[PDB]
């Protein structure tokens, strides 16, 4: 019996809320996220990583969750897998310094510009393939938006050589990590803005007391967008996952209840989820 | 050589046949099509839909993702991981099961199944058996098979596996004296599998785009089946129909079909856009 070995590593997206701006735990001046190879004395997945993630940040992880797996795109092989955990930072790069055409809370930037013309460039490079290069980059990059096709736009930028990481003439937007640590952040960014827009179970982002204007803050500041405000506000009342604390502020203070807390503590790491 | 592994890709592929959700598998429906990830497979899916190929020569259509399960043995050299995946087609002419013959305690389609009194009275006896243990246990015990007035939840199947598996319930946990509920499968199948089932579940009660497990043309009624054989539970007939609906996921084609007594019902297809979205994802 010939057993095939690959290289398998644990890769955390460790994602925090400060002044309203998505941060991501970092390594190596920001060049790379907190990761580790997964080892023999490792339990599980999940306690391999966290080994890793306190050796490089020696800073407290909540609940994690899997992301994706993913084969290397190198040219052994090389298996990684992400993890996505939400904190309050403690005693950090932010999401859109590697993904600036994914905050659009000001309007479209103007970045995307420039990056539509290179991608309709190269969709009109090859005629055969033209038509359906054109669809693709329609749907991801605006329309003719959706925050939660974050992936699948990087995955369409690195195909186009407009990453650096595809190692094309370079072309490069946004800053680029070591080896595809960018491609697994997008995975994060897409599960997150999945997660939010729908059930936004985040309180292991705020502090044990907020208002809605700063839960609002801190989902728009997740998804890129900019929210109606009081569909906001019906869709958190129509999930029941805050309660008011009874205390004031300069606004009422609010609380998620406890069941999300416990629910969540009986969950794991492999959560029923919606899609890819 | 540190943080080596040895990777299988591991297959759930999905279809409904006399509205009873069917997975695809081999060896007479002891294990799902499954194969080693190889040095020259491009992507881990690439690498899957040869397996699938060589071991069941069925046509497989699109493909996503499910979870990557690790073992828990220092002589192979590195770990042992689990890739699986979840596919929906059509059944052709591979042996096809049921999925409610691995796990017939998710099927409440007439009701609570009379196997669950006897699932809970021994995950109640393990419970119990360590005191130190007993109340997280019984939370999770609640929690995981809706004893806890919150009612089943229908999307919990894997969680429900790993307690069982945890508590020595399944054949595939080895217990002191062997107890085990529902057809077991070779090595960790039957954990991929209830994550299959978990994230179909989830998929259909947010937007149930199963356009590839429906004919090209189907009735309302068809497709309520459909959903509730994959749900295991019976469908509010009107919010469904709200739903997809709202969700604008179909469209009539024009053509009518007569049910088997006779009652004429229209005939509708999933929109163009819908499958033009899955595409391009």
């Amino acid at each position: 019996v010939t057993i095939g070995l690959a290289h398998a590593e644990l890769i955390a997206v460790v994602t925090a809320i400060t002044t309203d701006e998505p941060r991501v735990m970092t390594v190596r001046e920001g060049a790379a996220l907190p990761s580790g190879p997964f080892e023999f004395g490792h339990r599980t997945l999940q306690s391999g990583l966290r080994e890793w993630i306190h050796e490089q940040t020696h800073h407290p992880v909540g609940y994690l969750e899997q992301l994706y797996t993913f084969a290397d795109r190198d040219r052994g092989r090389t298996i990684s897998i992400g993890y996505l955990g939400l904190v309050r930072e403690q005693e950090w790069h932010g999401w859109y310094e590697y993904f600036p055409w994914e905050d659009h809370r000001q309007g479209r930037p103007d970045i995307l510009d420039s990056i539509i013309d290179k991608l309709r460039a190269w969709a009109d490079s090859e005629p055969d393939s033209r038509a359906q290069r054109h669809l693709r980059a329609d749907f991801t990059f605006g329309l003719d938006w959706n925050e939660e096709l974050t992936l699948q736009r990087y995955e369409l930028l690195y195909e186009a050589g407009l990453v650096g990481e595809a190692q094309s003439p370079r072309i490069n937007f946004g800053r680029p990590m070591f080896a595809d640590h960018r491609r697994i952040l997008a995975t994060g960014i897409a599960r997150l803005r999945a997660k939010i827009k729908y059930r936004p179970v985040v309180f292991e982002l705020m502090a044990d007391s907020f208002t809605l204007l700063q839960l609002q803050r801190a989902i728009e500041a997740l998804a890129g967008l900019t929210l109606h405000k009081q569909n906001f506000r019906r869709l958190i009342e129509q999930q029941q996952l805050v309660e008011e604390t009874g205390d004031m502020a300069t606004a009422k203070l609010f609380r998620f209840r406890q069941t999300v807390l416990d629910e969540r503590a009986l969950s794991g790491t492999k959560l029923p989820l919606s899609r890819n």
